[PDB]
């Protein structure tokens, strides 16, 4: 659904139908809740809990056909660089690709063969290195974040005697803005998150709907314009 | 029932008959909330959650008999148009059809005979990854979707010493959106889904009341206008 | 009850009576709700959830004489007109009746003896093709509807080397409308299901109070007009 | 209507139909009448209270039209000729234009951007001076009066860190006095507003016929001598 429909349905479900009509919104403002709508969906939709359903990423047909057109495998850079202090002598670190929204698999090509990255916590990290091992098991990895600038940087610790070629990681890509019409102006250029020109809704055409009426109750909050409404529907913003 | 007719019960059960009547609605407007109605109808009916009897897609006669008119079968097109970069370094990618709405069944048919597509989850990989085999079972393949623009990639794992010969996939198609009238117009051309022409409800004649309800629904929620009924009758859009 | 009746009592039970009487409706109007409260009421009784007894079709003596003017029994015809692109290999392909509301009994009479048709899930497609066999029981056939355009289109498995001779399909008949009067004008005819002439309602005289009462409801609650009548009455169209 | 109509249909009015049978009035003192007329008209019609309709200088079409003529746009002035002191540590003295009657839009362009001013009132700009930042909102600029002598002179309180680079006044023209006649042909050295010669009327000919009424009304209340009549219609000189 091309953003010029994207305005007209919003008009029609916003304030031609009312019956004490609201004034029209600009297309800044439609531009800036349909953005704010997209990263709220997405972020509903990615856990169970933040939907009536209880469904999260991979729990039924539907969610995976919304998230389907905004997965993204991308591979990590290995940060040598420049120096750096790492919290473990043997982990190797990685960059990860900048537009990154969410992580649901990595994976890492080492001489040893493929092996899949579990991403070890915080108490985790310090149950296992407690251990007189402190490795991981045969088919898998480990991965804990570290000082990251710009973008996520990762360290991945690997068995001994291990080299590692590849680091693929399967994520959600950030989503784009969605921009009705061209912002640039000669009061001064506006950008929704760091853009100006017009951008459609590049996500799958099954949750446009889901996004509209998102925008719409965010705009009939921001109406309302008391606490009580701001703060009932910033709960899911989650 | 034809467009004229949903156009004319639509104005009987909205207008008509109500007491201090409304301003009656524009065809446009119409034709956008039966479109919203359609999509809405057919997110609820497949959900079992999402409607009042707790039955999806087949799940009682009537489920079956109301997608009968949606369902379509295609065949996912291999992807070696282009390079990519594929999560899996034994995956094929294929390209689902365009005007997929959900995927109900896959199955591949390969040099070993056809197996059926499972979906599997991101921790479902994960876990299948970890184990010495990682291949599927006898009659089955696995799946994960994949860098997609523009359209649904699709990454297929089979057993190893293995080719694949057609992928089919019976989905959802797209509903088409009810359009009352043509919508040209010499100030502007608008359009639902692209399409500005007269356009029927391609889907079974059991559920016209249904979607003329829930766009009656929307209407009057529309002209209340006030955050509750847009956040109460958002509840359905799923 | 023919339908001059329908009118009459329609206008008894609706204005005649009330205290402050509302204006009559038109005959387009009363054919509309008749309509609608027909398909809502034949659709609350095929369901046992719909209504407050929790009885389906046949749950009753009642129920039964409630469908018995309903129930149609047809053939399907051999779609070998066109090539299609089934989604198994081994499926036949037949086109059921155009007016076709419900499915409640099928069977496939082929060189080896009658079989009962078994309407499989899409579930239990991928369920029962992941084992060896992948054929019905002994006394049965397997279902799944494919591509259908103006018409359900349906793929019948049957065991291998067993040649379909005839395809029965009992089915709940689509209801022909309720219109009192020849809707043609000279401004224009308008049509309740694509018919202008009068048409009696074709159904057991033992529902046609009920869907008299329904018919006044809906009418009411189109007087009304507000959100929660409309959302509230809405329940109920199944 | 040229000043020879505005002479000739005061008589029509002022003189009981041209019959010579009210007290008789020279151009000189028409043109003094018709002065002032003009200037309470103007006044009256800004002031939504001053006029009978309760409607200001934009409050409908007939307001709008009635200033149409005296809407002036200008810059102002940078008044660094003079070293004077300032109520405000970064206010920028401008000069505004001579011929200024009522300011309606103030804008300034800065490198930042155009601003637009907010006429600061002595008690909001105490009240703004008592907190922690001290400066205006980022889109507005803040403006108070200062010493001026024989002219209009506005301290500029723009945000510190800027510099103004424009200053756009929209503001409503002084109105040119009203002549019917070459003054000093007949009266000495006698001005209206130092034009001693025929001057025409610089506004729309929409409200010729109210400032003609006005002036009639005046020159009744004059000579009726009466310190109740010069008193009732004193309250309309504002």
């Amino acid at each position: 659904m091309n953003v010029n429909e994207f305005s007209n349905e919003f008009d029609v479900l916003y304030n031609n139908i009312m019956s004490n009509a609201a004034p029209g919104l600009n297309e800044y403002e439609k531009s800036v809740l349909l953005t704010k709508a997209q990263e709220e969906i997405v972020k509903n939709y990615f856990e169970p809990a933040g939907n009536k359903y209880g469904k999260g990423l991979d729990d039924s047909p539907k969610r995976q056909i919304d998230f389907s057109e905004l997965i993204k495998v991308g591979e990590g850079v290995l940060n040598t660089s420049a120096p750096t202090i790492t919290f473990d002598k043997r982990a190797k670190v990685y960059d990860l690709p900048a537009d990154l929204f969410l992580v649901i698999n990595e994976a890492v090509d080492t001489n040893a063969g493929t092996k899949q990255i579990v991403p070890i916590s915080y108490s985790d990290y310090t149950r296992l290195m407690s251990r007189p091992y402190k490795e991981p098991v045969k088919y898998q990895a480990w991965r804990i974040i570290t000082t990251s600038i710009n973008n996520i940087s990762v360290e991945l610790i690997v068995n001994s005697n291990e080299t590692i070629t590849d680091y693929k990681v399967r994520y959600i890509r950030r989503p784009a803005p969605i921009i009705t019409t061209n912002l640039s102006s000669e009061y001064g250029d506006v950008t929704i998150n760091g853009v100006s020109t017009v951008s459609e809704c590049e996500l799958n055409p099954i949750i446009h709907s889901e996004i509209l009426q998102r925008a719409v109750e965010l705009a009939k909050a921001a109406y309302q314009g008391d606490l009580q409404a701001s703060v009932e529907l910033g709960q899911r913003s989650e």
